[PDB]
């Protein structure tokens, strides 16, 4: 069973999982989502206590862990940012061992991947990465569940998508790893200086060879987006990035009437954010990486994607800790 | 009535009919009794609630948490963050995301327009734990408290005075509530600190229909004469002018005597500056030779004071809001 | 199997309890630990709501309270450090009376013992001290359970232990009070300026005289540790303090000076035992040392019981809550 192989695993990065393991998590996320909506959800974390360590705040990721935990019968302790990071006055080795004695599972959101890998080695319970500098694996699981729901029977391995703008960061990295694992066709469309780290690219190309996937890095929007089922962006220099804004024209360049728009959030798409009025003045634009028109269109699936953060985090905890 | 309230927001008392408000108060009394008898039935089992506090209030937060726990719900407390909603992300976007994950949302914060936006976009019940303009949960607690302490009198038969600075959420809400419930309210304070003139006019129109009365006066003796309840709240180097302006409106034993009512009771939303057991309270009182500000220790700790029953009733009335709107 | 109970009592400091009452909290902690591990735990705080007030942050104490409560069926509101300290905008008497109307029990961690005593006088519900300037009673219950688990049939009154370094603080104070109450032999081993408050020492000597306990204060390590079942230390911090405290480092040589093959090492945590912390490494490096109050070799040895001791924070807080609020 992929189920037996996932028990007691940490969830630190998608590089640590096989194609089939990732597909299992996504399929479990879909089952849990269906069960919650039907009122038939079976609690598999009943009596479990979970610690949520946020060295950097993220309300979106925190809420997704909390609600998943509550729904599954667990209780949570939220430990927010504090000015004294782990490793300042107490080693991560020591912190991990103490937390592991008290809690049944631990989430960690913070800085370097090295820190969460250390937590994962010493806690003695499942550790789950809610974001590090290098990777954002729970986001990409949500993104993949969302693509499946909006791609009308197409499997991941059949899907083409482009990520626009600054790809040299956790969400870029993870999207590229995920695409390679699952056999997808991913284009990273942005200035060459902001493509992902070349060593990660090479590792992903090798994975993609095994899966039938494709990774294209390009400065050319028209060629990057052509034929895409999804277009994805994130916040991101302005003069440099402006050509990569997702507007209706980019949508039209895909040549695909069913193209959908994704964004991990939060997004600068208008004047209503405080930055929005500033920059609509400061560079004469209404919205940055995406326009209000695209964000609020029927092409936009950003809020289904946000909701799926909870279902996919729930699957991670249920697969690894669930009883 | 119960069916009318299902899935509604609780944003301000202006959004509710007389009978709905009476229903929420009666429910609060039932839930209080059930809790004390150990017969409380959980109606929020399995529900998840988000508590957004853009400005911290431990009192309101604890009332919401305890009410939720007692009813079988779970809570996520999201406290002040240095970035107010609308900085990195619009309230429209924040609402739509929270609304996908939670079953109910409390908001405590700044302008009424913000909570109204949250209430428009969330798609689940949104409850106002305080905004600049209104504090509706406090006033439900207050009205329950009055009914418990008025010996069979109905709200429509009650007379009360609010002393001091009325130009704020609690004053606004007390005036709306009184009008909706047909009560006789006196706002007693400097004219500059009466409630907004447009709201007053709106409340006069409501009061005309309900049999209520709204009197605004600078005259303490005339304002408090015949009252069943006297209500105040805090007024405040920067505060000297406000203390001198408000000092005539201090609730002391003499004001109680001016009611002519042996049974008069004293209410305060808290926290209160009634002695020198706070840093700010002692400082400012000392600066004027006072002991206690808006109310005296003698009144606050007397048998006439019901402030702690009133504070407790915060929880029972928040519980009723959540049960009526989200309960099943 | 007791004649008394602690129902509706506060837990403010060990001085407030008799020898038998302390023993009962320790025995209950053990039973609760056993039940959790066996999956037979019965929830005695079902339906109870607890407020956790931290004026000063302690993730370790907070997590212990939260897990204990969850395991027992209770729910919790964590009120962290916030810029409004109690007594700023509102008196403690007023805060206490409001919290006591809403919650079934209240933990307080903060500043002076006087504050928590006032809370405990006015709340009308049980109040538990998670740490004040003067006392750390929950830590010492965990320490005593840990000692009993690792001492091979010996009762507290038969145990001898030494606390090394800076004893003039809550943990030193509580260890001394507890040792006195339970009839133990405690040695406080450190520079004389950092022995516990002289009035408390006198009070503890009077208690010890009634229980068969012994309290020894000494600057001499070899004499202080000789025969000890346990060696305990805590962080002592900085140049003047380090030179002063350095002779009291727990290293393998101090373990050897006990003459006891079964000696165990305890530390309330966190500990500066190596260079895997920013603060620990900077300070140790400027002074040429790998670890401060204890060495890596001791801390990671089979003599070290610090992670059992950390786990036992939870079991013992659970006992305090069950005993005083449990239904
Ligand atoms: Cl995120
Ligand atoms: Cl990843
Ligand atoms: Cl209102
Ligand atoms: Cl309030
Ligand atoms: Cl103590």
């Amino acid at each position: 069973a992929m189920a037996f192989n996932l028990r007691n695993r940490n969830f630190l990065k998608l590089l640590d999982f096989s194609t089939k393991e990732i597909q299992f998590l996504i399929d479990l996320s879909a089952d849990l989502k269906k069960a919650k909506y039907a009122g038939t959800e079976q609690k598999k974390l009943l009596g479990k206590n979970i610690a949520l360590i946020f060295e950097k705040a993220s309300t979106r990721t925190r809420c997704a862990f909390e609600v998943a935990a509550f729904d599954q019968g667990a209780q949570v302790t939220y430990i927010g940012p504090s000015g004294s990071q782990i490793g300042d006055k107490e080693s991560m080795k020591d912190t991990a061992r103490v937390l592991g004695r008290m809690y049944d599972g631990i989430q960690y959101r913070g800085f370097g991947q090295a820190i969460v890998e250390e937590l994962g080695a010493f806690a003695g319970v499942p550790v789950w990465n809610g974001l590090t500098d290098e990777f954002h694996p729970t986001q990409i699981l949500a993104d993949f569940l969302t693509m499946l729901e909006h791609s009308q029977g197409k499997a991941l391995a059949d899907i083409q998508f482009a990520y626009l703008g600054d790809a040299r960061n956790n969400v870029g990295n993870s999207l590229m790893v995920g695409a390679a694992k699952m056999g997808m066709d991913i284009r990273l469309v942005g200035p060459q200086a902001y493509w992902p780290d070349e060593e990660l690219v090479a590792a992903c190309q090798a994975i993609a060879k095994q899966t039938g996937g494709k990774i294209t890095l390009t400065e050319n929007v028209a060629e990057g987006v052509q034929g895409c089922d999804f277009l994805y962006t994130d916040v991101w220099r302005v003069a440099l990035m402006k050509p990569y804004q997702v507007n209706m024209n980019v949508l039209k360049q895909t040549g695909n009437p069913n193209v959908k728009f994704m964004h991990c959030l939060p997004a600068f798409h208008n004047d209503e954010t405080t930055i929005g009025k500033q920059v609509a003045d400061k560079f004469g634009m209404k919205g940055l990486e995406v326009t209000e028109e695209v964000f609020e269109s029927e092409h936009s699936i950003v809020f289904d994607e946000a909701e799926n953060r909870m279902h996919t985090i729930k699957a991670v905890m249920v697969a690894t800790l669930g009883s």
